[PDB]
């Protein structure tokens, strides 16, 4: 469901469409509470949107690269590029609104 993506395949797989990037780590508690929300999520938008996860921790880089300081945080791509950023805990009903934005 969720896809997995590192500092080496980034640039590969967030790169035509539209992405929400999860980024995430294990001693995060709300992100935790997010995960079920996005496996969910993912199943709403099966060939409209994909749905990846990013480690902070083993991947420090495009997390600076994107300016993430705190987590849970959220960011939607589209085409390669940042448009959008969603910050702590958020429902299904909010995340969707803002992949429908973008879609």
């Amino acid at each position: 469901a969720i896809v997995k993506v590192t500092d080496a395949d980034f640039d590969s797989k967030v790169e035509s469409g539209v992405q929400l990037v999860d980024f995430w780590a294990t001693w995060c508690g709300s992100c935790k509470m997010i995960a079920p929300v996005l496996e969910e999520l993912a199943a709403d938008y099966e060939g409209k949107a994909d749905i990846l996860k990013l480690d902070v921790d083993e991947n420090p880089s495009t997390a600076a690269k994107y300016e993430v300081m705190s987590i849970p945080t959220l960011i939607v791509f589209k085409d390669g590029q940042p448009v959008d950023k969603v910050v702590g805990f958020q429902p299904k009903e909010n995340l969707a609104e803002v992949l429908d934005k973008h879609l």
